[PDB]
């Protein structure tokens, strides 16, 4: 049929789009007129990729179908980010394959079973208290200031902590451990350009290869146990692996959490017959409608292994697909009013946390509790916020992001 109508060039990975807006129109013209779409990308201009483009796909089965079928679609090839800034040397792409995101079977295998021993729900649950009073403290403070920035004051510090938590780090500690996880997201937008996440990451290894060594003396009741001990067959982490867990942990417990937060609020600034709804029932699903609506990560990418049709598409080994998990998100086909903020959305087939497969989100469940448990705090303390101004976005081509949001907590 007629080719879709985008501007010329037109790149859906271009972080200047997404400093000013996320490009919802442009996702549902490629859903109806070319829901598999190669974006071309012209020379320099790949995000460090130099390939001429990649293969947007926009619908919610082709995201599960890709994410399921990792034996094709491999994460190892390229990694998983699609766009970094267009001067990347490879070599600082290729860095990236040392943690478990970016690695294929068997390693990937390994890694993941050995994570999995220890990052459980029994674990997650048992972080449920200590979160539920850092919930309610940081509101509580939010609320005593009586307005100020929503994404610093309550968005940011209870993913933080339950990163912190998880990993048994002392609260004498927790400073830098923020710190180095605030680092690590990135330089792409003009108010992070000093950062240095190169830098924080190998900070960030030195730390967690000294605390590997201490817990392996003085076991503790957190996971990191779990992770360092043999085995039957003998099978941990090293302490270099540990160390690359943690940078794993570092950025990805962070600034997805914090962004479902803040646009979640956003949401309910909204929509406020369902911020009423929210304050008399409280309900879990809010959650996943509350991912559903901020994909904090507006895509992910595969290579192509092997030639494969997908769709009614050829697919060429070697050739990128980009799974924009922001418009399968809002796919027709699949969610009834997609564009209708729902919290009560049950069942939620969200591809926020990334399609069904061996990559699927580890920490799903702990982002999704310490969701449920800010926004209960928010109404406990704060049920009548309301924003000042509007939103500031973040730079970034493949991460929505929320930098700053001035709101009056006593509304
Ligand atoms: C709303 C919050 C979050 C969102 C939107 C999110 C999103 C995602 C997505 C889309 C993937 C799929 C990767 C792929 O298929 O290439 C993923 C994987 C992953 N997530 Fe999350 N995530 C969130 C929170 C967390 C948290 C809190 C943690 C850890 C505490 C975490 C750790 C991981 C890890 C380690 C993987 C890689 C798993 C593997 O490669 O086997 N994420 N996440
Ligand atoms: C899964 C994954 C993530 C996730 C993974 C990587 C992530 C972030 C945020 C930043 N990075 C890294 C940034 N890249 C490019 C810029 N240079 C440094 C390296 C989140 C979250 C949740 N679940």
């Amino acid at each position: 049929g007629p080719s879709p109508n985008l501007p010329p060039g037109f790149d859906f990975t271009d972080p200047a789009i997404y400093a000013e807006r996320l490009p919802v129109a442009e996702f549902a013209e490629l859903r109806s007129a070319a829901p598999i779409w190669w974006n071309g990308q012209d020379p320099g201009k790949g995000g460090g990729f130099h390939d001429g483009g990649f293969w947007a796909i926009t619908k919610l089965n082709d995201v599960k179908e890709i994410s399921r079928h990792s034996d094709v679609f491999s994460s190892y090839e390229n990694g998983v980010i699609p766009r970094f800034k267009n001067d990347i040397a490879r070599e600082d792409i290729e860095v990236q394959r040392f943690v478990m995101l970016n690695m294929d079977a068997p390693h990937h295998t390994r890694l993941r079973k050995i994570i999995s021993r220890g990052f459980t729900p029994r674990a997650v649950g048992r972080l449920h208290d200590e979160l539920q009073e850092r919930a309610q403290k940081i509101a509580a403070e939010a609320a005593a200031a009586g307005s100020g920035d929503f994404v610093e004051q309550v968005s940011c510090e209870l993913p933080l902590q339950a990163i912190a938590g998880l990993l048994g780090v002392p609260q004498e500690d927790r400073g830098k451990l923020f710190h180095w996880s605030n680092e690590m997201t990135g330089n792409e937008d003009p108010e992070y350009a000093h950062i240095d996440p190169k830098a924080s990451s190998a900070e960030l290894i030195g730390y967690a290869m000294k605390m590997a060594e201490e817990k392996a003396k003085n076991p503790a009741d957190d996971i990191v146990t779990q992770l360092i001990q043999a085995d039957i067959d003998g099978e941990k982490l090293s302490d270099d692996e540990f160390g690359f867990f943690v940078v794993m942990l570092a950025v990805a417990g962070n600034e997805t959490t914090r962004n479902s937060i803040t646009q979640g609020m956003m949401a309910f600034a909204e929509h406020p017959d369902q911020w009423e709804l929210y304050k008399k029932v409280r309900p879990e699903t809010a959650a996943d409608e509350i991912v559903r609506w901020a994909t904090p990560v507006t895509a992910f990418q595969r290579t192509a292994l092997r030639d494969y049709e997908l769709s009614g598409v050829q697919i060429k080994k070697g050739q990128r697909v980009v799974m924009f998990y922001r418009s399968a998100n809002f796919d027709e086909e699949v969610f009834q009013d997609p564009f209708t903020f729902n919290i009560l959305r049950n069942p939620n087939p969200h591809v926020g946390f990334g399609g069904t497969g061996a990559h699927y989100c580890i920490g799903a469940n702990l982002a999704r509790m310490t969701i449920n448990l800010i926004f209960n705090a928010v109404a406990d303390h704060m049920p009548d916020l309301k924003p000042i101004s509007a939103p500031e976005r973040l730079r970034s081509g493949w991460l929505n992001g929320i930098k700053h949001w001035q709101v009056d907590y006593t509304g």
